[PDB]
């Protein structure tokens, strides 16, 4: 009855992780597709008018354009703080530092003031940037896909920070941080640890062909609901 919770756990990580690189791929794809459209006439009302397309809109919270002179272009338009800077945002710093499309972990939005990640990728005409597209993924809209019995799925990095949880404050806390007795290790199949009063065991699994970044889900379920 042990290796039937080992089997059925490694199965359902497997299935999750897949499930969340099935739909960050197709994400990842339509900002790449705007970098590259945006490469082609990076002029500003040219940029406006793609990024205003409804693909875009209704996929991500708002995608935008910011380059090296510090020129910023989002869409839905919003009013940045005074002083915004995209150069010294996150999405940008990853994305301007990457051969490839970049995801970042969560970070507070400079346009809401919430928790989100954005992919970002840099626009290249010919090899010469002409600046960092990118486009914004809502926490909640992240712990919604991570929850659609026994237990629940996390999102970890492989520096063993939590990503992205059910439980908000766990959220930016690494794994010896959220469970300071009996840390779960991302290097051992299974970990057990008690939360809440009851026992819990651990699965990792990596989340496949994402660009730039190495993460995991983490399955977190009660032994006993689970081992009955």
């Amino acid at each position: 009855i042990r290796e039937d919770l080992d089997n059925y756990l490694n199965e359902m990580g497997e299935v999750t992780a897949d499930n969340i690189q099935t739909w960050l791929s197709g994400r990842i794809l339509l900002i790449e597709n705007a970098a590259q459209n945006i490469a082609i006439n990076p002029e500003p009302a040219a940029v406006a008018s793609l990024l205003e397309q409804k693909a875009l809109t209704s996929t991500f919270m708002a995608s935008y354009l910011g380059d090296a002179t510090g020129h910023f272009t989002i869409r839905p338009d919003a009013k940045m703080p005074d002083g915004f800077d995209p150069r010294v945002r996150p999405w940008y710093k990853g994305a301007e530092s990457s051969s490839t499309s970049t995801l970042t972990e969560p970070y507070i939005d400079a346009a809401t003031g919430q928790t989100i990640i954005s992919i970002a990728t840099a626009a290249k005409k010919a090899g010469q940037s002409v600046g960092v597209v990118g486009g914004d993924l809502s926490l909640q809209t992240l712990i919604n896909t991570l929850s659609a019995g026994m237990g629940y799925a996390f999102l970890v990095s492989a520096d063993g920070k939590i990503l992205v949880h059910p439980d908000k404050a766990l959220v930016m806390k690494s794994l010896k941080e959220a469970y300071p007795q009996d840390t779960p290790r991302i290097s051992s199949d299974f970990s057990e640890v008690t939360v809440d009063g009851k026992t819990r065991i651990v699965n990792f699994t990596p989340i496949k062909g994402l660009p730039s970044v190495n993460w995991y889900i983490g399955l977190s379920v009660d032994k006993d609901k689970a081992f009955s």
